[PDB]
This record gives C-alpha cells, structure tokens and sequence, in this order.
C-alpha cells in the first residue's frame, strides 16, 4: 500500500511530464 | 485522501508546467 502511491505518484508525474514536454515539442 | 491524490497531483503538473514557462522565459 506504501509503495503503491510512490510508484503511481512519481509515474504519473513521469506520464505527465513528458505530457508538457509533448505540448512544448508540439509547440516548438 | 482523495484530496491529497487531487492537491498533490494539481500542484505538481501547475509548477512543473510553469517551471516550463520559466524555461521559455529563460530561453527568452
């Protein structure tokens, strides 16, 4: 259960940065 | 909890993606 928030909070954050980098590469 | 997992996720994508807009100010 511990383990269960860090490994989807920090791969959904990982997702999601690569979501606004996506839009900045789509913007550049 | 759900709130934690709504708080957590909104602040982390909101300063991720004006930490990027300070990437283009600093570009800029």
């Amino acid at each position: 259960q511990e383990a269960l928030s860090l490994s989807v909070n920090e791969g959904g954050e990982r997702r999601m940065e690569m979501r606004q980098e996506l839009e900045q590469l789509k913007q550049k």
